[PDB]
């Protein structure tokens, strides 16, 4: 597999968007695997954190929330917000550190007292703050919606997985809870189970669990803008299976090293 270099141009205008459906006390597109001790959802509110934490609840520290979002986001008046541009490609030119810095900068540019339409800002919070206040752990990856992760972010993921305590529970989310979230549930499952389970079985159980049946499907139309991105994602997950089979739980070699053999 090649070293992965292609990417989209970032989109504009970027606008702060209040994600009102994500403000509900239950997380959207939620699903879980008790055997893998993993779950996935859309980005969620302060009140929904207790729901996400249920499978762990008497062991708060063992929940690790993996935020997969490249685009910037946070909480204003407990409402999840996104700095949105088309396809959530606002930050598509930024590497991980740049994307993390950009989100800090945009949240810092908000002020208590600002009026954005009918909203008067009274509370500004990072998502990490909200997660950690609940006694849980937080890991940020930066993945572009519709695009596979870059190799170094896959390594970042693996390094985080290798450092997990026994009996960690991992919860993935992205803005919609489909696409990126499903892919990393697949990658996590392969890290643990590629050594014993088939590629097709792993894809099958995760598409079914996530009601995300076209996560890896390549459009029939080659002029559909998603076509090259889906081809890339498919190649990536197909080779990741081979890596994870050879290096269960990332033992002995990271993905990045594997690619550059
Ligand atoms: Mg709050
Ligand atoms: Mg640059």
């Amino acid at each position: 597999i090649p070293f992965f270099m292609t990417r989209p141009q970032p989109t504009t205008p970027v606008e702060l968007v209040f994600d009102k459906d994500h403000a509900a006390p239950k997380p959207m597109n939620y699903r879980k695997s008790d055997s893998l001790r993993m779950s996935g959802s859309a980005t969620f509110s302060p009140k929904a954190l207790k729901e996400v934490a249920k499978p762990v609840k008497k062991n708060k520290a063992s929940l690790y929330v993996f935020d997969l979002r490249q685009e910037s986001h946070g909480l204003i008046n407990d409402i999840p917000v996104t700095w949105y541009a088309d396809r959530d490609w606002a930050n598509a030119d930024l590497n991980h550190e740049e994307a993390v810095r950009r989100e800090r900068r945009l949240l810092g540019d908000l002020r208590v007292g600002d009026k954005i339409g009918t909203t008067a800002i009274q509370s500004i919070e990072t998502e990490e703050s909200m997660i950690r206040t609940g006694g849980h752990q937080y890991v940020r990856l930066t993945v572009t919606d519709h695009v596979r992760p870059v190799d170094s972010e896959v390594d970042r993921f693996i390094e985080s997985v290798r450092a997990l305590p026994e009996n960690a529970w991992v919860h993935f989310h992205c803005r919609a809870g489909k696409g990126r979230t499903t892919t990393f549930m697949v990658l996590y499952d392969m890290l643990k189970n590629a050594k014993t389970d088939s590629f097709e079985e792993i894809i099958k159980r995760n598409t079914e669990l996530s009601n995300d049946y076209d996560v890896l499907t390549v459009p029939a139309d080659e002029k559909d803008w998603k076509y090259p991105y889906q081809k890339e994602r498919a190649a990536f997950v197909t080779e990741f299976y081979n890596y994870a089979k050879a290096h269960p739980n990332g033992e002995g070699m990271l993905w990045g090293e594997w690619v550059l053999r």
